[PDB]
C-alpha cells in the first residue's frame, strides 16, 4: 500500500468525515480529502485523479450505492476501489452492494485497527 494514495472520504455528517480521517492519519494515510454527498463526490472524483474512496452508505442528495453505481458507469472512475461505511452490515444490503461493485464494507463504529484490515483485504 502506498501510504501517499489520494482518498476521498464521503459522507454528510462532518463530525463522522472527521473521525475517519483521523482514523486514516493514525494509519499514515495523510492524502485524504472530503465530499458532504454523493453530488459533491462526484465532481471531485471526476476531475481530482483519487486513488481510493471511502464513502458512507446513507446520505440525502445522491445514496452511497448511486455514487458507487455512478463510478462504475463512467469510463474514467470505474477502476476506483471504494470501500462502503455502514451502520450494520445486513445481508441484504451487503448482497446489493457488491453486485453494485462495491470493494469492501466497514461497520461502525469502527476502529483504525479494523479500518487498517479492510484496507489489506481490499488492496487486492
Ligand atoms: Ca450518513
Amino acid at each position: 500500500l502506498n501510504k501517499n494514495m489520494k482518498i476521498l472520504i464521503v459522507d454528510d455528517f462532518s463530525t463522522m468525515r472527521r473521525i475517519v480521517k483521523n482514523l486514516l492519519r493514525d494509519l499514515g494515510f495523510n492524502n485524504t480529502q472530503e465530499a458532504d454527498d454523493g453530488l459533491t463526490a462526484l465532481p471531485m472524483l471526476k476531475k481530482g485523479d483519487f486513488d481510493f474512496v471511502v464513502t458512507d452508505w446513507n446520505m440525502p442528495g445522491m445514496q452511497g450505492i448511486d455514487l458507487l453505481k455512478n463510478i462504475r458507469a463512467d469510463e474514467e472512475l470505474k477502476h476506483l476501489p471504494v470501500l462502503m461505511i455502514t451502520a450494520e452490515a445486513k445481508r441484504e444490503q451487503i448482497i446489493e452492494a457488491a453486485q453494485a461493485g462495491v470493494n469492501g464494507y466497514i461497520v461502525k463504529p469502527f476502529t483504525a485497527a479494523t479500518l487498517k484490515e479492510k484496507l489489506d483485504k481490499i488492496f487486492e
